[PDB]
């Protein structure tokens, strides 16, 4: 295809890193919406298979590189050793912009699932701002679906093909480190979660008909997958979901089998200083936790599933390149 650019809306006055990085690598974004329709198009897409998800995912991890420096990097035989400060870690969004002579096709089907013809289509200079979340199991801070729940994956079969649920209603998760200085939790509304998890099962019904759904946590895998992980004001954030992704659909019925409590779900979480990269395979050693009551605010906006009568699906992810997907899910670029 072509080399894209990015636009940001970033502020060189900024320490935030996502700020500096974009201000050193982003041109400013153009007030004025270039966008052109045509209902009849009908191109195809595939974003499983989309160099854009690429492109960004490479520049994600020139920002991560740039901006989370962490004091020790072991990959292969080798260890690195750079400096390993603390610093003010807000993703901010970010556009991916055609460069002249290429456009951006955008799908307008608000219920396409990525692959296949797309009716209504429409010609863009830049995707919409998209803010390069890093997370497991849950799809933070994403770009809501618009009618009803969506679920992507290349190939339901194939039960190796990770399954991406795009749901249509955010769910607010509220993780905080209080004022063990390494302990943590996250505070979820249970009649929130049952909802939504009835409704996917439904949908996720419709794919497997005969079935039974059930909602099982992670069964094994590095710490980074088996829990809900992220990266949140600096520290990174590993959330035990057991009481989460727990519970049964049969019969047009979801009962919620994992533990609440005046109703709300409370996640255990730990700070680790060791993490495995998502970047490439090696660790990252990074300093002990900043201090005072460190708290993120965010809204689960997907899922990263995988499955295994009955047919049983369990938290997922580990591919950034995954979530990188479920926003750009909708976009080509041509010509
Ligand atoms: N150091 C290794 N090994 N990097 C390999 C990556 C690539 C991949 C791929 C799969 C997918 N599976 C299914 C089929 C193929 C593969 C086999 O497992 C799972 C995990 C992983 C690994 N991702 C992570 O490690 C990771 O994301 N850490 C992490 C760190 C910080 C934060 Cl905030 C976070 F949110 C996460
Ligand atoms: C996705 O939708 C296309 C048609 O738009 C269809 O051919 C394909 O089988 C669907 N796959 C999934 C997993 O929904
Ligand atoms: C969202 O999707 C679900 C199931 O696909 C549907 O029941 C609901 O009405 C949709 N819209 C919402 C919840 O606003
Ligand atoms: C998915 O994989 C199965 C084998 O696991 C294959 O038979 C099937 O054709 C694949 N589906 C698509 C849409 O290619
Ligand atoms: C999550 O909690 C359950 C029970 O509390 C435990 O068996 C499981 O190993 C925990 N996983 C992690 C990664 O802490
Ligand atoms: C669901 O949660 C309960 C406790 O909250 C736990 O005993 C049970 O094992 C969990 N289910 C699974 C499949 O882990
Ligand atoms: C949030 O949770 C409380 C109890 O945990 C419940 O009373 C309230 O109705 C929930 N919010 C919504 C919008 O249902
Ligand atoms: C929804 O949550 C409420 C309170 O948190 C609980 O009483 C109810 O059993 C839940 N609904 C389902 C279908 O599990
Ligand atoms: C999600 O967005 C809110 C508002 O920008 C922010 O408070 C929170 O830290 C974000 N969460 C993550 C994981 O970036
Ligand atoms: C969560 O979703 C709401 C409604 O879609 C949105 O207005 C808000 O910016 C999002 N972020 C937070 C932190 O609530």
């Amino acid at each position: 295809k072509t080399t894209l650019f990015c636009a940001s809306d970033a502020k060189a006055y900024e320490k935030e890193v996502h700020n500096v990085w974009a201000t050193h690598a982003c041109v400013p974004t153009d007030p004025n919406p270039q966008e052109m329709v045509l209902a009849n198009v009908t191109e195809n897409f595939n974003m499983w298979k989309n160099d854009m998800v690429e492109q960004m995912h490479e520049d994600i991890i020139s920002l991560w590189d740039e901006s989370l420096k962490p004091c020790v990097k072991l990959t292969g035989g080798s260890a690195i050793t750079q400096a390993c400060p603390k610093v003010s870690f807000d993703p901010i969004p970010l556009h991916y912009c055609a460069p002249a002579g290429f456009a951006i096709l955008k799908c307008n089907n608000k219920t396409f699932n990525g692959t296949g013809p797309c009716r209504n289509v429409s010609t863009v200079q830049c995707t919409h701002g998209i803010k390069p979340v890093v997370s497991t199991q849950l799809l933070l801070n994403g770009s809501l679906a618009e009618e009803e729940i969506i679920i992507r994956s290349e190939n339901l079969t194939n039960n190796a093909k990770t399954i991406i649920v795009h749901l249509n209603e955010s769910v607010n998760i509220v993780c905080t480190r209080p004022n063990n200085i390494r302990q943590a939790h996250c505070n979820i509304n249970e009649s929130k979660w049952n909802n939504t998890l009835q409704k996917v099962g439904e949908e996720l019904a419709k794919h497997f008909p005969s079935k039974t759904i059930k909602f099982e946590p992670s069964s094994g895998g590095d710490l980074e997958i088996t829990t809900h992980s992220f990266n949140c004001r600096g520290e990174f954030f590993y959330c035990n979901t057991s009481d989460l992704f727990n519970g049964t659909y049969r019969n047009g019925t979801y009962n919620h089998t994992g533990r609440s409590s005046n109703g709300t779900i409370t996640l255990q979480c730990k700070i680790k200083q060791i993490i495995n990269m998502w970047q490439e395979v090696g660790r990252a050693i990074y300093a002990p936790p900043i201090e005072g009551e460190i708290t993120c605010n965010s809204n689960i906006t997907g899922l990263l599933l995988l499955r295994d009568d009955t047919e049983t699906f369990r938290p997922g992810g580990g591919d950034m390149r995954d979530n990188w997907r479920s926003e750009l899910y909708k976009y080509k670029v041509v010509e």
